């Protein structure tokens, strides 16, 4: 493999669209259509806001890579669309889609079927936030971390030091997510990220972040977040980390393109966080350098990934 290019028929890429995150779309999906098209397969962008999307079938494709982040682009909206209208595509499937956007139902999936995560408990709107927390840090101690459960609430993850604030933070995320997370800190280690591209054996990466942790300002404002490999782990642990993120994903019936989020404690114990099933494919974006690490450039990367819609 060695796929005849022609075996791929025409393909969209499917960017831009409605959410948030168009613009880091709009970069991956252009690169991605490189990509292919430097691979000799007949892509074409395809952007789901500004084209009617039935023109997918009306026109012919036959399948399309996936470079849409957020809202329906991720969340199972339009993977059930495009099932819905026989077209083949990169990534999740409805339930894993909609499944791996759930920290509430992706954590208890996996605490059911011995995927480490962080210890944590659920805090409902209307609720009494205040009889709640003393509970909660009687339970899991403090720092915490006081997430929304759900897709796609306006507050962001809070790390709560003190039991006295944490009752504030409990109110303030039940105003804009009916269910939310609250989680055990995991300290004393470091933060992870195993990429999934079919059966490539891709690096784990380390996530430095200059602050607390893995903030809007680490991912997005801040110039020294540091994505290290080698990860500094050594072999054995490295190995069986990156089997435990493919069952991570499996288990919520993601398919194996995206990545999965982990932290590692003192002990070197790890704890995942979350599933990423619309990864970035930007030139700064972490599969592609995972993947360069061990020799496979990004157009080889992205026809890997297409090879797995055929058949
Ligand atoms: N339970 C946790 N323990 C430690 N760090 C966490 C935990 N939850 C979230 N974080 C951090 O906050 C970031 C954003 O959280 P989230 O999007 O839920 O993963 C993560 O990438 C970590 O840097
Ligand atoms: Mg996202």
């Amino acid at each position: 493999s060695g796929i005849d290019p022609k075996r791929f028929g025409k393909v969209a890429v499917l960017l831009g669209g409605d959410s948030a995150e168009r613009e880091v779309s709009l970069n991956s999906g252009r690169l991605v259509l490189q990509g292919l098209r430097d691979a000799g397969i007949d892509a074409h962008p395809f952007d789901p806001a500004q084209r009617p999307l039935a023109a997918l079938k009306d026109e012919g494709f036959v399948r399309a890579f996936n470079a849409l982040h957020g809202g329906y682009g991720e969340n199972g909206q339009i993977q059930g669309a495009l099932d819905f209208y026989g077209i083949r595509y990169t990534g999740s499937g409805v339930l894993g889609s909609a499944l791996g956007l759930d920290k509430f139902r992706t954590k208890l999936v996996w605490q059911q079927t011995g995927i480490p995560t962080p210890p944590f408990e659920t805090v409902m709107r209307g609720d009494d936030y205040a009889a709640r927390a003393q509970d909660i840090v009687a339970k899991l101690g403090v720092p915490l971390f006081v997430k929304p459960a759900s897709e796609g609430s306006s507050v962001a993850v809070e790390k709560v030091k003190s039991a006295d604030a944490l009752p504030a933070a409990l109110e303030e995320a039940a105003k804009h997510d009916k269910i939310v997370i609250v989680e055990k800190s995991i300290e004393g280690g470091g933060e992870y990220t195993a990429c999934i591209a079919a059966d490539l054996d891709l690096p784990l990466i380390r996530i430095v972040p200059a602050g607390e942790f893995y903030d809007y300002h680490a991912k997005y404002i801040a110039n020294d977040t540091q994505y290290l490999i080698p990860c500094g782990l050594d072999a054995a642990k490295e190995a069986e980390f990156k089997r435990i993120a493919r069952r991570a994903f499996d288990v919520l019936g993601c398919t194996d393109w995206g990545r999965a989020d982990f932290m590692l404690d003192a002990a070197g114990n790890p704890y995942f966080l979350e599933v990423n099933t619309a990864p970035g494919m930007t030139d700064h974006s972490l599969p592609p350098k995972a993947a360069r690490a061990v020799g496979i450039g990004y157009s080889e990367l992205v026809v890997k990934v297409l090879s797995l819609t055929l058949d």
